């Protein structure tokens, strides 16, 4: 088990396309204007956390990624990356509550799905998601309520 | 070397992110408007090359996840799947065509370098990436058009 540089920094590679998701939102007065939980971090947290748990998840999948028998826990931690991917512009950019909620919870599944997978090979590799699980349900949190407490139109069927 | 439902269907699943992005962003009005290059192909094509290219993708990935060291491979397909997920809302979504033409040739790369680690494992696993590094050659090319052909337009620059 070693810091394998091409495993580790093809995950991080990897994580640049959410990244990318995250960094092409402007200031958005439709965002600015959602009742919001009392709990609801400030804007400047996300990019910093989401960054943090990038790292934890490519040096997860990186150890993981040396171990026989990993095959079904990266395919666990492919579909996670995915729609941790997806998730960001159906919610800020399509601006489709309903079908972000949909979408943040096919997440939060796959997460804790790789999650256990990577436990059953490599207790540091599971123990390195457990703040991304963490995350990732109040994330949920966050999307269900900025839907519980605001207007919500029609999507586009 | 089998045929694993659990690891296809997993891989199959994971598509389901980028297959989102086109049921929620069919090709736009502005989207026809655009100048198209003279090979551009009909409409009805491109959900039929992306329907087929998910399930190639998903055989080939659940047969190389099944063989030693296969942690690099799977990698890539972790990177290109991701890559994949974000252009077609940089592209259609937000309509920032440039932004998008890098997304695709990151995309790009990182489906050329799954192909030839999957060569290195599994030949057929290769072989079944071959027309999705082809397509991807071609939705580059698009890409560039689009802007090259709609220069005038901001969100080309
Ligand atoms: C430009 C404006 C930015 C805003 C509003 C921002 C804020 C947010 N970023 C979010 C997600 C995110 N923050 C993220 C990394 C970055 N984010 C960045 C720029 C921003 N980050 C940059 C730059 C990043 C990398 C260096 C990413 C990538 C997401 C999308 C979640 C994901 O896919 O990782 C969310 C949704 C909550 C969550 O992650 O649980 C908010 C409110
Ligand atoms: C904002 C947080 C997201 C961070 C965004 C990423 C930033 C880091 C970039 C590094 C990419 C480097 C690409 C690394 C790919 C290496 C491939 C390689 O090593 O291949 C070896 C293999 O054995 C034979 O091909
Ligand atoms: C809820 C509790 C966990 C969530 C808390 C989130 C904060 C970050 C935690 C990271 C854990 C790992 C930190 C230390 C890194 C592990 C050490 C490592 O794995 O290297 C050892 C190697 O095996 C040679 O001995
Ligand atoms: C287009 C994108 C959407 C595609 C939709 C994705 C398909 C999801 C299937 C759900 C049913 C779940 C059934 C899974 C069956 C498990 C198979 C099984 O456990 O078999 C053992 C395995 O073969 C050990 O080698
Ligand atoms: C419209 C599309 C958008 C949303 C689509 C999301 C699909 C929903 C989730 C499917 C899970 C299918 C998982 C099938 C494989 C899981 C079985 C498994 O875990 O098997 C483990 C065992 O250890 C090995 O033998
Ligand atoms: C590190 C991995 C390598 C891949 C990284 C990818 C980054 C490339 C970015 C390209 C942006 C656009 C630059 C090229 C723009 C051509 C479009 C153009 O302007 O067309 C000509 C003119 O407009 C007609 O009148
Ligand atoms: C939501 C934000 C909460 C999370 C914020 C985290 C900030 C960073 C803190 C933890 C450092 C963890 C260090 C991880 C080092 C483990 C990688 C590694 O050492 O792997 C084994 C190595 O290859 C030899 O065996
Ligand atoms: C099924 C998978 C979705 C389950 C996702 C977990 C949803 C939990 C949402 C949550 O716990 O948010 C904090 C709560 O709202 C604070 O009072
Ligand atoms: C083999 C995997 C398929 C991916 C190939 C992508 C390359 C171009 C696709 C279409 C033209 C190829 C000939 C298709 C012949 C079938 C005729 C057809 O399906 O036409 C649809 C109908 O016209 C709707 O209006
Ligand atoms: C514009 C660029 C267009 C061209 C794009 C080129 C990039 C593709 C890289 C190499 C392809 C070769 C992949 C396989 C490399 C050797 C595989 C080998 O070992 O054999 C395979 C097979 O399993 C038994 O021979």
């Amino acid at each position: 088990m070693n810091m394998d540089w091409a495993l580790f920094l093809t995950f991080l590679a990897a994580c640049g396309a959410p990244a990318t998701t995250g960094a092409l939102l402007k200031p958005d007065e439709w965002y600015d204007n959602l009742n919001k939980p009392w709990w609801n971090p400030p804007r400047w947290v996300f990019p910093l956390a989401w960054t943090s748990l990038y790292f934890l998840m490519s040096l997860a999948a990186m150890r993981v990624a040396q171990l026989e028998g990993s095959g079904q826990a990266l395919a666990f931690y492919a579909a996670q990356l995915a729609f941790n991917t997806l998730w960001t512009p159906v919610f800020f950019g399509m601006k489709r509550m309903a079908t972000a909620l949909a979408v943040v919870m096919v997440m939060w599944l796959f997460v804790a799905a790789t999650m256990w997978a990577f436990f059953q090979l490599d207790t540091w590799a599971g123990v390195l998601f457990v703040p991304y699980l963490i995350w990732a349900t109040a994330t949920t949190g966050l999307n269900f309520e900025a839907m519980r407490l605001n207007w919500n139109r029609p999507e586009a069927r």
